[PDB]
């Protein structure tokens, strides 16, 4: 696999949105993926409707507010038949009825994969795909405070995920203890938290946060 990879700059990734108080974590990156699967498909980047997903995917499984899996997102998108943009579904940050409209799907599935629980799985995923849909421990207030640099909590569970984000590539830096790669990884907390509302989070470090133990990404 290559050393670094970085999907923004081939164009697969939409700008960083901000999830609100809504526990809404699993839509946020399940739309990042599928935006990184049409881009792929169609040459063309169009932000998807999380509300979409949060509102009408309960039958899959997802919880609105009360949280979610990308992959019965995923499920929702090829059951339904579509999901509508962004513009046309503008996030409210919280649980209302289904309001979906077919004139103004932008994107489909047809189902969707679940990478093999090991981060030499997510690498070769995240170099041929494009970005992935990850589940991480985030609780954590070393988490919350993040500026810069690769991010690594001791306290970290590699079992206990409770938050989705997206893995849009990966690569390395000098530091002070050698443990140098990173997962780039788009949270969906707005700009101001991170880096741009990023983090490197820690790579090859006994799949720190558990950030390979659900990765998935949807068929286009
Ligand atoms: C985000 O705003 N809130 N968190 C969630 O929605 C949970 C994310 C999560 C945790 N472990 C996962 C594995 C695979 C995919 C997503 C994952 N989801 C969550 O708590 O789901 C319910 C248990 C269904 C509520």
């Amino acid at each position: 696999a290559p050393r670094s990879v970085d999907w923004r700059e081939k164009g697969y990734v939409t700008p960083v949105k901000n999830q609100g108080q809504c526990g809404s974590c699993w839509a946020f990156s399940a739309t990042g993926a599928l935006e990184g699967q049409m881009f792929r498909k169609t040459g063309r980047l169009i932000s998807l409707s999380e509300q979409n997903l949060v509102d009408c995917s309960g039958p899959q499984g997802n919880e609105g507010c009360n949280g979610g899996l990308m992959d019965y997102a995923f499920q929702y998108v090829q059951d339904n038949g579509g999901l509508d943009s962004e513009e046309s579904y503008p996030y409210e940050a919280t649980e209302e009825s289904c309001k979906y409209n077919p004139k103004y799907s932008v994107a489909n599935d047809a189902g969707f994969v679940d990478i093999p629980k090991q981060e030499k799985a997510l690498m070769k995923a995240v170099a041929t795909v494009g970005p992935i849909s990850v589940a991480i421990d985030a609780g954590h207030e070393s988490f919350l405070f993040y500026k810069e640099g690769i991010y690594f909590e001791p306290d970290c569970s590699s079992e206990d995920m409770d938050h989705g984000v997206l893995v849009v590539g990966y690569g390395f830096e000098s530091t002070e203890s050698d443990n140098n790669k990173y997962w780039l990884v788009k949270n969906s907390w707005g700009e101001e938290w991170g880096m741009g509302g990023y983090v490197k989070m820690a790579k090859d470090r006994r799949n720190h946060c558990g950030i390979a133990s659900a990765a998935s990404y949807p068929t286009v």
